[PDB]
């Protein structure tokens, strides 16, 4: 019915707004949550980068040269974006303009040039024809001796006193200046001039000295003798001619004089940017301990260095590295010294330095003096000749330093230097300076690293020693045979031992959790570049190579990795699509917490069983909770939506998918709340356990996506058991759709059958956890009030039951329902109102919104609903309050008042009361009277209470129950009359009374007598009338003579006819609360057996993840290394076809063996052989799409790609690249093989295809979601070097043999070793044969395999025929050797998080003892036991010392429990005195002090059972700061050791730092000899001696704040119960056994009451609560409610008890809130104030037959008696006052008697004022 589920939601919704405190705290929360995201998002910007290609690098298998330069050029994995020249398919290599290779090509082309260029025999030539035909025929300054055929006056000239001219007349201080001026001016053609301006002494002698030299021809043309002679000058001219243009053409030595001189251009030179220009410039393209301290400042001052760091670490290794070796065979001797001649071919230095020390004497003596020197002197200058070197020098290209050339300096002397200063003086001194830079800078650098020893432990003791030294670089270890110099093993396998801290670690073979990325960092990632050891791995499978084939070099080995494509990276975003789920559910948390606290409030006020008592069946109010809680859900999911697709979070997100499937899980999470809600009372424990509960079924999630282990059915039958995983499993599936954007229809539908079977399980456990009745005949007729009483059995359970109890055809009674319907409800329902002892408030809904409430749900709106203001104008005047104070709670006394008017709504006319008045009696009681008397008094109207006093005084017919059979029924004189007990007359000697009424009327006797009254008994039934007229009077009268005060009359009161119808006292407290503590101890099973036994567990999980977890700080693992890892295949591809050599390697590769050991019996262990795959040329079959063939042909074949990837810029931000929406290129053909698809690349580009591969590989893993990883290692790619190179190693070395011939050969060696290390070197360089290898650093220890692979191939290919290739191959292991003490030191003292994970798990198990002995102080502190230790003398000091000592015992017992289960575990429990007791007393410690501590709490907290989870949660949150403050050091540690009050947080600490000096201590013994270091060694001691004393602070402080209901033992049996309770006080000694017995003796119930476990009803307990209150014989008892409660017989045997015990005397005080017992039994007298203080005699008279009589009894009452009032009066019955209340009673029964007697009255009684009356009146 759509108004209920209406009126349903108005409530909700006013529950979820009025109260104003949790809907602010719910719209925040998930705000709050998205402002901590957004900040985390905005603190992690995306990084978007470009796809970049890795230059090539070379190993030592290439040219020495490129291996330099590959180390300190590319040592930091630039990303150069286009692909590099070595990326090409064909020739690799990048370093092809660099100087170096430059000036080592020239050098080497110039010396083959110089030997061959048929010069050095043309100059010999030319000198011998000298020495030959002119013979000695020397021109210098002053000695012209000529020796010739007298052809140009061939004549001697000497320089002697005279001057000698052996020709003519000589003719002779006139002789000096001339030979002067001979000796300076000689030149070409200066004979003239020099003759015609020589000084003065001209015409004389000008005449001789100026026609010789006319003769002479100055030498111009007469070199023309003869014909061979002028040939060889000419063919000497055109071979220096040549030689000047290749020196010049060479042009690199001027080059490298130039950076010389830039590094020393000026003093204060500038090294910051300029340095490094010019070093990147000369190698390569544009884009401690001290031995020598020279050295030592070097590496300082390149260490130091900015920008330099990494490339020094680089270059430390190579330049002071030391290699180990284990075997010490011949043949492995011959191994390793073929490993150190190929290093040494670097080593021409030392060599290069003695020969420029040896011929730096030979080259200056020849070029200060020698024949061809001056030959060469005057070749260069003529005028002939000068004009055949222009156009020689000039010839090919160009020369412009030909002047230069011509007037070079000579060792004649210096001409000018004005201009310019260039000499070969000056290249003489700048390459001397080089050279011995050079020396100073290579002596610094070791050589020989050659080292064999036998035994392993030497090895690594040695390798200790060198790390200790910084000096060591790697070691390798073999497996061989006996000494044996042949045979070598044709399957070896070796291992590797270095530093883990240059080695890339060996224990994960992947990076885990992988992320998109290059991952080419060399600083700490890529290790194997750096860190030697693939130079290492080369180096030891070459010398292999060589040693077994026994076969040249031939084969340069090179390195490079695929150029992942362009990305924008977000880990944020990663981490978000990993755990939003933990964020939107941390929200709906906190959301179905305030759901559980509304339902589980709603639940415990009883307000269920009200609306199912009237209508509202269970399925409607259901739904209308299921709405109400949607509501707010699928608002929060909405918001959720909107925040997510907005602000650059979640784009590409379709709202549809997400709305409905946040919608479906907010069904199934509000379905969860109904789930846990099933099975709880207390609102705020409910709420906060429901969410502790749901976030444990949340934690699973995490375990179960991790390990994802047997996916299968076992995902759907566990999903099927919890939501949240399968919302993970959702939202998993929505970030992979977003990328590319099991199955999720799937996953709804089970997860929809989830949520119907999760409801039909909620409902069975829901299910399983004139009115005239017949039976014996119940009758309630139409009109007036109807009573109803009952003591025994049910009695009135019964009634509500079958009426409306969920007992619709009965409850074992007779099958007659009543109503003469007995078949439907509803419509009684709405007729009917009920309203039980709980009471109706609806929180803070103001007090009259409950009243248009019901009368809405009830009857209707307009008319109707406005008579609640009408009447809420009778119920109550509150005005003011209604209009200021709206709400009820404020509103105090009027609750039941409201209840019972609330069940006069719609239908007042069958209404049921149980228990109307229930609190301070007078006023409320007699405002319920009121308003019942003033608003029903219509219909009928049913009323059932135990007071007693209600059914008398409302004017209803009494019914009374016994045993389901009715006893009797009518009106209160109506059952008086026939079963009424006498009538009580009382009076406040005895025996003249006695005597007096005794002897005047025999039927009178006494009852009951106390002090200051005294009762008689006078049955009305025999005789009434003449027995009071003819005695009162006489009584008044006696009294008057007599000293009696005053008397009164009174009545049979219901109950009676109910009834017959139906120091060493500190001590002896102490050991009795240890007692009570024991007792309780020993039961309450479900308390204390939790406490003992779950810690027990949680110090199991803790132990079991701290065992099976692997350890942290093993890094070797001793791994095979294989090329396969799980599966995968790789690529060949056979560039440059050539057929040279190549055929032979892939042939090798298309074997049996295929790529590399899987020959015999497959010696990888874990692989197996597995031989298996047809070897065969094969491929798939190509897609058609749109003739892909001839499409991406269209002029695209080897530069550009088939398509192209769209920049992901803005459009697009995915992890991956762009997808081109082709297949790249053709699938090219496949090899089937060895388990693995192989693939071939030949002719292909290789980047863009590696590219394309990559990306349709992680599509396609991103379409099968297997935790997409990437497949594809690596390969190779053969081919040929560059041709252009020059002659082979044969020319090279026997050109250096024939330049050894010449130049005055030497044997010593010195020279000899220099040449054959130089031709060595230069041969090294040859690569007759190269490969290439594509690896990545994402698939860690690639490089290395790849390497064993391709080099095991090439020593197949290698094979001499010998046998086949099966039976060679090769290995190759790595492992990081043992690390040293700094290291092992340093990461024992390392996060640990094992350690700190199972220090947390221990703390938080045993807090929780603590929290057992907190929940048992707070239930027993709530007025139960505080005060009552109070009333008992208990000086509160010593119950605390004894609750202390208590709980410290119940401590150390779970202490001694745990440390045995510890004891179970080895380690953590070590035998001695050093881990076992300092645990043990940390353990005792922690208990002794967290327990003072959270005392306090048992007094602010008002509620029990939820102190619990508080403080549990409180002690979590402190364990976890207290865990991360120790994780904030990775800055003064010394704050971290300063907050100890906080006890756990210490002992966490305290736990962790003995783990740690533990584990220091076995590491240390382990690995060498120390002192055994003591757990309190100082530091224990202080800090156990700080806690304790604090534990004392708090004790005090807990005690000097302290200083500054029914008390009921839960989970105590009856025996204990009262053994306790007479042990409680009295001074028992030795009567312990008897004082609770005589407790007992005065209530009786010795076994009924007692030997009961548990408790009872609140009768049992209220009967112990007053056996307790009187201990012994106190002056006086207080009882405050003494009965209040279920009362069926318990208040006439609770005050026949305290009557007797004030018989006794003890003067007793009451003051309950219940009048009528408490002055019927208390004495000031109440028989005065009822007498005097009170109003006129209660009259109540029946009649019969007719009523018209009616009216003339009143008219003379009226007359007779003129003041009188009226109060009731109905059809045949009246009720009278008579305020005067005067002459006694004798007079007035007198005359009422002779009156009605005589007209028609038949019965009647008079009585005196209600009891409860006179109090009412003030």
């Amino acid at each position: 019915c759509w108004p209920q589920l209406r009126l349903l939601l108005w409530k909700n919704l006013t529950f979820r707004r009025r109260q104003t405190c949790q809907l602010l705290l719910e719209v925040a929360w998930p705000l709050f949550i998205f402002l901590i995201l957004i900040s985390v998002r905005l603190s992690y910007p995306p990084y978007e980068q470009h796809e970049c290609h890795f230059p090539n690098k070379a190993m030592p298998s290439a040219g020495t040269l490129p291996w330099v330069q590959g180390i300190i050029c590319n040592a930091n994995n630039p990303c150069f974006r286009y692909p590099t020249p070595g990326e090409a398919p064909g020739v690799v290599g990048n370093f092809n303009k660099s100087i170096v290779a430059r000036l080592f090509s020239d050098a080497r082309r110039l010396l083959l040039y110089s030997q061959k260029d048929t010069s050095m025999k043309d100059m010999r030539k030319v000198l011998r024809t000298l020495q030959q035909i002119k013979k000695s025929s020397s021109n210098l300054k002053l000695q012209d001796f000529l020796v010739d055929n007298e052809t140009f006056s061939g004549f001697l000239y000497h320089n002697l006193s005279l001057p000698k001219s052996t020709v003519d007349k000589m003719l002779r201080s006139k002789s000096e200046e001339m030979i002067q001026l001979g000796d300076q001016e000689v030149s070409e053609l200066c004979g003239l001039p020099r003759e015609k301006l020589a000084a003065a002494e001209r015409v004389l002698r000008s005449n001789m000295d100026i026609l010789k030299p006319i003769l002479r021809t100055l030498n111009s043309t007469s070199p023309f003798p003869s014909k061979e002679l002028a040939e060889a000058t000419k063919t000497l001219l055109h071979s220096l001619g040549t030689l000047a243009q290749e020196l010049f053409s060479m042009r690199s030595w001027s080059d490298m004089r130039q950076e010389v001189m830039f590094l020393t251009n000026v003093n204060s030179s500038s090294s910051s940017t300029q340095i490094y220009q010019a070093v990147s410039r000369i190698v390569c393209g544009h884009p401690d301990n001290s031995t020598t301290p020279y050295c030592n400042d070097l590496m300082k001052n390149l260490e130091s260095s900015p920008l330099s760091r990494i490339i020094w670490k680089a270059l430390k290794p190579l330049l002071v590295g030391k290699i180990l070796y284990t075997p010490d065979t011949p043949a492995t001797r011959q191994v390793m010294a073929e490993v150190n001649k190929t290093f040494q071919e670097l080593a021409v230095f030392h060599d290069l330095e003695g020969m420029w020390e040896e011929l730096s004497p030979k080259i200056w003596t020849f070029m200060e003096n020698s024949q061809e020197m001056d030959l060469v002197r005057m070749l260069l200058d003529s005028r002939d000749n000068d004009h055949f070197w222009e156009q020689q020098l000039d010839g090919l290209d160009w020369t412009a330093q030909d002047i230069v050339a011509f007037l070079a300096k000579h060792p004649e002397d210096v001409q000018s230097s004005n201009g310019s200063v260039y000499t070969w003086r000056e290249a003489f001194n700048e390459t001397n300076q080089a050279i011995r830079t050079i020396s100073r800078f290579m002596e610094c650098v070791n050589l020989n690293k050659l080292e064999p020893i036998a035994t392993e432990v030497w090895l690594i003791n040695k390798s200790m020693e060198l790390l200790d030294e910084r000096k060591f670089w790697a070691g390798i270890v073999f497996t061989g045979i006996t000494p044996g110099s042949i045979e070598l093993p044709h399957h070896v396998k070796y291992k590797i031992r270095m530093d883990i801290d240059n080695v890339e670690r060996t224990n994960k073979i992947k990076d885990g959790y992988w992320d998109p990325g290059p991952r080419a960092d060399p600083f700490e990632d890529m290790r194997y570049v750096w860190g030697g050891f693939a130079y290492l791995q080369d180096v030891v499978e070459q010398a292999i190579i060589r040693v077994l084939t026994g076969t040249e070099k031939k084969t340069g080995v090179y390195m490079q990795q695929m150029p992942y494509p362009c990305y924008v990276d977000d880990i944020f975003l990663r981490v978000m699509s990993r755990s939003m789920p933990l964020f939107m559910t941390l929200a709906w948390i906190y959301s179905v917490a305030v759901i559980i606290k509304g339902i589980v409030y709603e639940k415990e006020a009883r307000l269920k069983e009200t609306m199912r008592i009237m209508g509202l069946d269970n399925s409607i109010l259901w739904f209308s909770w299921f709405i109400s809680s949607l509501i707010p859900l699928l608002v929060s999911a909405g918001l959720l939506v909107v925040i997510l697709k907005l602000g650059n979070l979640l784009p590409y997100s379709d709202p549809s998918v997400v709305f409905v499937f946040l919608s479906v899980f907010a069904v199934v999470t509000i379905l969860q709340c109904f789930l846990i809600s099933t099975l709880f009372s207390r609102a705020n424990l409910a709420a906060a356990c429901g969410g502790i509960i749901y976030f444990t079924l949340y934690l699973p999630y995490v375990l179960c996506v991790a390990w994802q282990d047997y996916v299968g059915f076992t995902l759907k039958i566990f999903a099927s058991l919890l939501s949240p995983v399968a919302f993970g499993f959702g939202c998993e599936y929505f970030a992979l759709f977003e990328e590319q954007g099991f199955n999720l229809t799937t996953s709804v539908s089970m997860m929809l059958f989830d949520t119907f079977l999760y409801g039909v399980m909620t409902w069975y456990i829901e299910a399983v956890f004139n009115l005239v009745k017949v039976y014996r005949a119940l009758n309630f007729y139409e009109g007036q009030i109807t009573s109803f009483l009952g003591h025994n059995g049910a009695g009135k359970t019964t009634t509500m039951s079958i009426l409306t109890g969920l007992f619709p055809p009965t409850s074992g009674t007779a099958y007659i329902l009543g109503k003469d319907i007995r078949s439907e409800m509803s419509t009684i329902r709405q007729n009917l109102g009920v309203c039980p002892q709980h009471n109706v408030l609806f929180d803070m809904l103001t007090v009259e919104e409950h009243i248009w409430f019901y009368a809405r749900l009830k009857g209707l709106s307009e008319k109707h609903v406005k008579a609640e203001m009408e009447q809420m104008a009778l119920d109550v005047g509150l005005p003011s309050s209604k209009l200021k104070s709206k709400t009820s709670q404020l509103s105090g006394g009027m609750q039941r008042k409201l209840s019972v008017a609330l069940a006069f709504v719609g239908g007042s006319k069958v209404v049921i009361l149980d228990e109307p008045t229930a609190g301070v009696d007078p006023y409320s009681r007699r405002g319920i009277w009121e308003l019942l008397l003033k608003y029903r008094q219509g219909r009928t109207i049913i009323l059932s209470t135990h007071h007693m006093d209600e059914a008398d005084v409302l004017g209803d017919r009494i019914a009374i129950i016994s045993h389901g059979k009715l006893c009797c029924v009518g009106s209160s004189l109506f059952l008086k009359n026939q079963l009424g007990t006498g009538y009580y007359l009382t009076l406040v000697d005895v025996s003249a009374i006695s005597n007096l009424i005794r002897k005047h009327v025999s039927e009178a006797r006494l009852v009951e007598d106390i002090g200051h009254e005294l009762t008689y008994v006078l049955p009305y039934e025999a005789a009434k009338e003449g027995a009071f007229v003819e005695l009162f009077h006489e009584i008044d009268d006696r009294l008057s003579d007599l000293g009696i005060s005053s008397y009164g009359i009174s009545e049979t009161t219901l109950e009676e006819i109910f009834l017959k119808v139906a120091w060493k006292l500190t001590q002896q407290q102490f050991v009795a609360l240890l007692w009570k503590r024991l007792l309780i101890a020993r039961r309450s099973r479900k308390g204390f057996f939790a406490q003992i036994v779950l810690p027990a567990v949680f110090v199991c999980i803790a132990l079991v993840f701290s065992l099976i977890v692997p350890p942290f700080g093993k890094y070797p693992s001793l791994e095979l290394q294989p090329w396969m890892y799980n599966e995968q295949y790789t690529f060949v591809s056979n560039d440059a076809p050539e057929d040279t050599g190549t055929l032979e390697l892939l042939n090798a590769l298309t074997k049996d063996p295929g790529f590399g050991t899987r020959c015999m019996e497959g010696n990888p262990i874990p692989d197996t052989p597995c031989q298996a795959g047809e070897e065969e040329w094969t491929t798939a079959p190509v897609p058609q799409t749109i003739m892909d063939l001839f499409q991406n042909g269209n002029w695209t074949m080897q530069n550009p790609s088939p398509a192209c990837q769209c920049s992901s810029d803005k459009i697009k931000k995915m992890l991956p690249v762009c997808p081109p929406g082709a297949g790249g290129l053709p699938p090219p053909q496949r090899k089937q093989n060895t388990a693995d698809i192989l693939q071939d690349l030949t002719g292909r580009n290789i980047s863009d295809y590696l590219v394309k591969t990559y990306v349709q590989i992680i599509a396609k893993s991103l379409k099968n979601k297997i935790w997409v990883n990437e497949f594809r290692y690596g390969g190779f790619s053969l081919g040929v070097s560059n041709t252009q190179a020059l002659p082979p190693s044969q020319e090279v070395n026997d050109a250096i043999k024939q330049m050894k011939k010449h130049l005055k050969l030497a044997k010593d060696s010195s020279a000899d070793r220099f040449l054959n290390s130089l031709g060595r070197f230069m041969t090294g360089l040859d690569t007759k044969n190269n490969v290439k290898v594509w690896f990545n650093n994402k698939g860690w220890h690639a490089i290395s395999s790849f390497l064993n692979v391709i080099n095991n191939a090439i020593l197949r290919a290698n094979l001499q025929k010998g046998e086949n290739p099966s039976h060679y191959g090769i290995t190759a292991f790595n492992h990081p050797l043992n690390l040293t003490k700094q290291q092992l030191s340093e990461v024992a003292l390392m996060t640990t998080s094992v350690d700190v994970l199972v220090s947390i798990c221990v703390i938080f198990a045993m807090s929780f003892v603590p929290a057992s002995f907190v929940v048992f102080l707070i239930q027993e502190r709530v007025s139960k036991a505080k005060h009552l230790q109070f009333i008992s003398g208990v000086k509160p000091v010593i119950y605390w010392l004894s609750n202390f000592v208590w709980d410290m015992c119940n401590y150390v017992v779970p202490a001694t429990l745990v440390i045995i289960i510890f004891i179970c575990f080895q380690q953590k429990s070590y035998v001695s005195s050093t881990n076992l007791p300092v645990l043990a007393l940390l353990l005792l410690l922690y208990g002794w002090s967290i327990t003072p501590l959270m005392y306090p709490a048992s007094f602010v907290f008002k509620i029990p059972s939820t102190a619990y989870v508080v403080l549990t949660s409180v002690n979590l949150f402190i364990g976890i700061n207290g865990s991360v403050a120790t994780f904030v050091l990775e800055d003064i540690l010394k704050s971290v050791f300063l907050i100890f009050p906080h006890f756990c947080l210490g002992r966490g600490l305290i736990d962790m730092v003995k783990n740690q000096a533990m584990a220091d201590a076995l590491e240390r013994f382990g690995e060498n000899r120390f002192v055994s270091p003591l757990s309190w060694d100082l530091v224990g001691r202080n800090l156990f001696a700080m806690a304790v004393e604090g534990v004392v602070f708090f004790l005090i402080t807990v005690l000097i704040q302290y200083r500054f209901f029914d008390a009921i033992t839960e989970l105590l049996t009856g025996r204990e119960h009262v053994e306790f309770f007479a042990l409680l006080r009295g001074v028992p000694e030795k009567e312990v056994g008897k004082v609770g017995e005589w407790a007992i003796r005065k209530l009786g119930l010795v076994k009924y009451g007692e030997k009961y476990a548990g408790n009872y009803s609140g009768g049992n307990k209220r009967k112990l609560s007053t056996a307790m209150a009187l201990i012994g014989g106190p002056p006086v008892v207080f009882l405050d409610e003494p009965t209040t409660g279920m009362d069926p017989k318990a208040r006439r045997f609770l005050w026949n008890c305290a009557l007797s015990v004030v018989k006794e005397g003890r003067s007793v005080v009451l003051t309950s809130h219940s009048m009528e017992e408490c002055e019927a039994l208390c004495t000031g007298s109440v028989q005065h104030l009822k007498n005097r203080f009170g109003d006129g005699y209660t009259i109540v008279v029946r009649i019969a037959g007719s009523n018209p009589d009616l009216k003339p009894v009143q008219d003379f009452f009226g007359l007779a008696f003129p003041g009188s009032v009226l109060k009731e009066k109905h059809r045949n019955m009246l009720q009278y006052q008579l305020p005067s209340s005067l002459s006694s009673l004798a007079r007035i029964f007198s005359i009422l008697s002779q009156s009605k007697k005589r007209l028609h009255i038949e019965d009647y009684s008079v009585s005196q004022t209600t009891l409860d009356q006179v109090f009412v009146n003030f």
